[PDB]
Formats: structure tokens, sequence, C-alpha cells
């Protein structure tokens, strides 16, 4: 009963009765640069993981994916800078991740992108963005939320630079998190934010049909202790 | 270029004409404790890997599998020892694995044993050992070779204890290396020693009928440079 964060408690933002975590496969999605996947907030997340008694945990270091958010230089400098981010994130939080009782693995974003299925899965998703009206509306709207988020701070920013980047981000994220990890035998995805509209529809078209039991989204709710 | 080991050159011990490595997914199987997975020998293998221009490389640290060769205490105590060895291997040969240029991932034996398919594949292999005479022969004779090697040094050894252990090891190994990694989408497996008698039969039984294109074994040939 030795805790990793005495000051915080992480919990699943769901109806707990419908969650049986014991011995299941789960991914811990890490969008590098988020406060959520850092320090005392991340320490409580691991307390919850160990409490969950999973069978195996994949630590998805979504590093290079963040290159679409970075500004300046060539896409090479943006990519390699976003790589370093992850390089640093693993170094910073390694000792905390070692404290996951069940077997773990660190998946770097470039290793996901290089999976043999990634090819066809991207095209499947892109085609779905063209054909499926719900997905099209779900993606176009999530991009419009991200554009208005960056324009509140910086109104001088190039519109199509933000649109192209958010389209790129989402369209690259989706084939991995839903259909790939579904195929890779995962039962859940632990992320601190509740599933996006675009992610939801990806699950609906690519996961739900044949594997509605796989890669089920588990959002997080944090609270301080005493 | 800038060689990692100037003293040694590593090579695939094959008819190199038939091999197209460019863009393929491969495993670099590491039986922790072997000299081929250390120093100039390992450094030279990374050299070859970078010449080979792979799509992705999974560095399979077969650490806890080695628990079978250890003696004394409970399987739990011996597992722990074997795990620490891996912990250490990873620690000394990390800087060197960092020098593979394509995307990589470090897979640890306990995570492989944790794969959902492991269960069923173990059972398939055990069944194969019960029914397929070529396979039974391949395993039984592999163990018989190992008992001979042990007695030649330790004549007062419990032969049935070695026999039990050896059978355990071979059976634990096969479902991962051949059928699991075939499903996982690996075009090749890199090991310093040519394919086992038992390993071959596994590939013939679980890989060759549907995916002969998958998990092709690339053995290594070492040479001191001048």
């Amino acid at each position: 009963t030795t805790l990793l964060s005495a000051s915080h408690k992480a919990a699943y933002d769901l109806r707990s009765d419908g969650i049986t975590t014991d011995g299941r496969s789960t991914v811990l999605l890490v969008s590098v640069g988020a406060d959520y996947h850092e320090g005392e907030k991340l320490a409580a997340t691991i307390d919850l993981i160990n409490r969950s008694n999973f069978g195996r945990v994949s630590i998805a270091v979504a590093d290079t994916l963040q290159r679409h958010n970075l500004s300046g230089g060539t896409d090479i400098d943006r990519h390699a800078r976003a790589r370093i981010a992850g390089d640093e994130w693993i170094a910073r939080n390694s000792t905390l991740l070692d404290r996951i009782d069940c077997p773990t693995n660190v998946l770097r974003w470039d290793f996901a992108l290089s999976h043999p299925r990634y090819g066809d899965l991207y095209d499947a998703v892109e085609h779905a963005y063209e054909t499926d009206e719900p997905y099209r509306h779900a993606i176009d709207s999530t991009i419009d939320r991200f554009i208005e988020r960056r324009l509140s701070r910086e109104p001088d920013v190039d519109q199509e630079s933000v649109r192209k980047a958010c389209r790129a981000y989402l369209l690259e994220e989706c084939p991995i998190i839903m259909p790939l990890w579904a195929h890779e035998g995962f039962d859940f995805v632990i992320y601190p934010q509740r599933i996006s509209a675009a992610m939801g529809r990806t699950r609906e078209l690519f996961v739900v049909p044949e594997h509605p039991d796989r890669v089920a989204w588990l959002p997080l709710r944090f609270k301080k202790r005493k």
C-alpha cells in the first residue's frame, strides 16, 4: 500500500461497474508536452494503473506527432525537435514508469508510423473522411475547435497553416490509436481527456464493427488528497 | 560512413542475392548472456543493421526466458535474477542500440509472454509436440544434445532436472519467436546462430503454410577487419 503520489488520486471518468481491468491489455497515451502526463498528475495515473491489475501496459510516447504543432524551420527540424521532446520525457519520467508492476513496453511514435499496416490504415481513414459524412463533419469540426483555440491567443496566425497542420495531425493519429492498436490486441486506451469527436467516429467505423470490446477509451479525473 | 566497431564486420551467413532487406520489419533476437550480443560483436551487428536499411527493428531482449538455466530457489526467485540480467544488458548496450538509425523498440520477454495470443500459441505448440513426430523428434533430440553437454562438465547432475528445464525453455520460446512475431508482421529474425532443428519445424508448422514470406531467419557470420 506504498503510493507514488500521496497528494493526488487519479480515477476513471466513467461508470466503474462496466469496467473490468484485471489482466487486460492497455495503452497509456502520452501526447508529449501536456501537463497531464507529467509530475504529480502522472504519478497518480500510475497509482491507478497498479491498482487496475492489467496484464500488460504500452507506454505510447506520441512524440513526433507533435511536430504538426511546432512552428519554424523545415519539417525535419520540427520532427527531430519533437523527437528530442520524447527523448527528454522518457528520461524525466522513466523511474516513475519503472514502478508499473505488470509488464510494460515503450512505444515511440516513429515505431508506430512504421508498422506494415499503417499504410493501408491511413488510406482507409482518408477514404472514410471522403465517403462518411459523420466522420467528415466530426473531423472538420475538431479542426475548427483547434483553429479558434490558437486564434484566441494569436490572431495574426496563417489560417491554412493551422488547418493543414490539424488535418495532418488528426489523420495520422487516428489510424494508430483506433484500428492499429485494436489489431495489436489492446482492450483500453488511458488518456486524461474524454475521446474526441473524430476519434469516436474512427472507433465507430474501424473498431466497433468487429471488435467493439477493444481499445475502449478510459478518460481520467484527478482530485487532491489529505 | 562512421563504423561502430572498426575491429569487426558482421554479415548474413546466407546466399545474400535472395535477400531484399530494404524497408523490411525485423527482430534482433537477444539471448542475454551470449557474447554475440555484447561488445564489438554487437557493435558490428548494429553496423550491418544500418547497412541493411530496415523499415523498423524490434530488439527482443529474451531475458526472463533465461531463468530456466539458473538453479536454486523458486521459479519466482530465478525469474527475478534473469530479469535483472536483462535490466543490466539494456543498461550497458543502450547507447549502442540508440545508434540503430531506423525506428526501434525494445521488447522485453515478460511483455511478449503477456501478449493475448501467447496462451493459445503455447497450447498449439505443446499440441504439435504431442502429435507431429518431426517436431517431437526435433525437440527431444535438442534436449538430448544439451544433457550430453551438461554431463561432460557436471557428471553428478540431475539429468531429469536439466531435461524438464530444457523442455520448458524450448516450448516457451517457440510460440513467440515463430508464430507470434509472424502475426506481429516481422519479415525477418536476426540471430548469430543458424535456425534450430526445433525452431525450423515451428516455422514449417506455423509460418510456412500461410506466410512463408514472414519471419525469415537471418543468421550471422563474424569477421575481424584489417
